[PDB]
């Protein structure tokens, strides 16, 4: 509730100077967060803001830039998958940290990637997983950035898969993937199908499924469901979820502690 | 001209990334482009490669959302003008042309350069028949956000006359180009009885591209309207028609294909 409000005030400092909008922005999610964070809330409150902005993408550089980087070092992340032990966990790996670099910077990222995969899974059920994915399985994605590295566990999981639908939002949202960076990230020539999750909620919010997308949620042998807010809004199983507990809240309800890399199956 | 266009790319480039790397590869295979092969189909190639490069889907989301904070701050005023002028209609026409071109208080500014602009008038004035046309089936195609607002107006003015009322926007983002968001923000959904898009989003229209719901709206028109340079340059060439092309020439070739001086306002009908 306070970090969103944060990021309220960030938003709209993104697309503008005008005093009067910013401050209208804050002064409605106020409203809006005394009378009712929740996936709809913020969802809610995001919409609003764009619409008092006048504004369909306001993190659209942002965006670009998290894509960039990923395909300057996605090489480099194949070299570590396809050399690994167990490239199927460690493409779990790399979906879930990949986007968390900080920005040559070729070099940094292979340090990154290698540490983090040295620290591992606080919480570990990747052989579960690979066992799931022979059947139909569902991918939702997350952020941009993150979509390129989600790849390498799609490509992994296409090797077994009866099925792989990727799902990415109807509309622009934060830093969520879009269709269009599903194309960048060459997601539709991977997966079988796809999907949105319709007008473009964070999280998942079952009334606005396009009926394709929920038929595909509802008949999936796995859901594999990337980052905090699809965890909170999906815990339909079995069901897989990888992130970074970068929050009290989340560590607490999954049983980690803050920081902690998780791929956590609910059969 | 292709020396706009390539200056075009390194700003959108420099709009998204500091890279030199990927800024100059958006320059370089613009240039390759350019050599081998500015039509629609070239233009928007040239951008979709860019923006590949770049990684990016709307690089002008900013750019384009002060437009319409603008024209928002501005509108009731246009609509003013528009309801007391003595030809509300030819007033619509030339707003919407005006807010495709254009600070606290630039309320009053605007009313001085809206003033200015219907004292000048169309240079082609071919209002009277639009308005005529205007009973049958409409399909309005738009060009920019922000004057996306401005081309309300205009729309409520055939509102008044049509069967029906079909507007077309950008499937996706590319440059300034209004799209379905842009559309909502403006309230064209609650105007328009059909709101399409062009499909993958050209520059332009591109007949290839188009949804079969968007090409069937075309094809099944008494009247197209047509926003901007771009839109003229496609259509022009009319296997759609009646078209009436409301549009500034800012450019020389553009002037010399209409037949009138740069900075001239337009309101051609073609049939
Ligand atoms: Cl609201």
């Amino acid at each position: 509730p306070s970090c969103l409000l944060g990021r309220v005030y960030y938003e709209a400092k993104l697309v503008t100077d005008d005093e009067d909008l910013i401050s209208q922005c804050v002064d409605e999610s106020l409203k809006i967060l005394a009378e009712n964070i929740n996936a709809h809330l913020a969802t809610r409150i995001h919409r609003r803001v764009y619409e008092i902005l006048g504004v369909e993408d306001p993190y659209a550089e942002v965006k670009a830039r998290a894509n960039e980087v990923a395909r300057q070092v996605l090489p480099l992340a194949k070299e570590i998958v396809e050399g690994s032990d167990d490239p199927f966990k460690t493409a779990v790996i790399v979906s879930i940290v990949g986007n968390n670099f900080d920005y040559v910077v070729e070099e940094e990222f292979r340090d990154f990637l290698k540490r983090k995969v040295q620290e591992g899974l606080k919480i570990n059920d990747t052989e579960r997983i690979k066992e799931l994915s022979s059947g139909k399985v569902v991918y939702l994605t997350d952020n941009a950035g993150e979509i390129f590295f989600d790849t390498l566990l799609m490509k992994e999981i296409k090797r077994r898969c009866e099925k792989l639908t990727a799902v990415v939002r109807g509309r622009p949202i934060i830093s969520d993937a879009t269709i269009e960076d599903a194309r960048l990230a060459r997601v539709d020539k991977i997966a079988d199908e796809l999907l949105t999750n319709g007008k473009g909620a964070i999280g998942i919010i079952m009334d606005e499924l396009p009926d394709e997308t929920r038929k595909a949620l509802e008949e999936a042998d796995l859901i594999v469901a990337k980052g905090m807010a699809n965890y909170e809004c999906l815990s339909l199983k079995p069901i897989a979820f990888l992130l970074t507990a970068k929050c009290e809240p989340v560590a607490r309800d999954i049983g980690v502690n803050v920081g902690d890399m998780v791929a956590k199956v609910v059969e």
